[PDB]
């Protein structure tokens, strides 16, 4: 289908009010591996 394609933020967005304690395991995991993407 098309859609709007806001579907994957409206998960994060519940995850984020979820429990306090998260964001800074999540920060450890990108920061280890921190990389730009560009198209194709």
């Amino acid at each position: 289908g098309s859609h709007m394609g806001r579907r994957f933020l409206v998960t994060v967005r519940i995850q984020r009010a979820g429990r306090p304690l998260q964001e800074r395991v999540f920060l450890v995991k990108f920061v280890r591996s921190r990389r730009p993407r560009t198209a194709s």
